[PDB]
């Protein structure tokens, strides 16, 4: 088990766009989420290797982190924000498949997952 790719972060050949929804995924809730003490394991794609998770790739085959998500906004890689939240809504879904309830990791996603849940709630109206 080698890492795979990671994730598409730049492709010229998909539209895109800087609505003001996406904007408050970057400024307010990617931020609030990535100053977190529990945000370290998911800033960056999962190493397999250095993690001796050999497993982990032949379960997740839908790989997404924060570390690619910043990049997907810095890019602006997506069209809408719908795209962006499915992006964070696939990050968490991983964690809890690959992992086990009350492990420390699925603790650390719960916990990110309620503020990135707290801040979607008042994701402005697209004008
Ligand atoms: C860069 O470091 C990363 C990156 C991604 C991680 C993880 C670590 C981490 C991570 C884990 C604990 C804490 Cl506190 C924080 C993170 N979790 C991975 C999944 C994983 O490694 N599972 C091994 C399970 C083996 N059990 C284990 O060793 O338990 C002991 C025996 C008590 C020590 C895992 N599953 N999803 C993610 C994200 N991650």
């Amino acid at each position: 088990s080698m890492n795979p790719p990671p994730p598409e972060t730049s492709n010229p050949n998909k539209p895109k766009r800087q609505t003001n929804q996406l904007q408050y995924l970057l400024r307010v809730v990617l931020k609030t989420l990535w100053k977190h003490q529990f945000a370290w394991p998911f800033q960056q794609p999962v190493d397999a290797v250095k993690l001796n998770l050999p497993d982990y790739y032949k379960i997740i085959k839908t790989p997404m982190d924060m570390g690619t998500i910043k990049k997907r906004l810095e890019n602006n890689y997506y069209w809408n924000a719908q795209e962006c939240i499915q992006d964070f809504n696939t990050m968490f879904t991983n964690c809890y498949i690959y992992n086990k309830p009350g492990d420390d990791i699925v603790l650390m996603a719960e916990a990110l997952e309620k503020l990135f849940l707290q801040k979607i709630n008042e994701l402005p109206t697209e004008e």
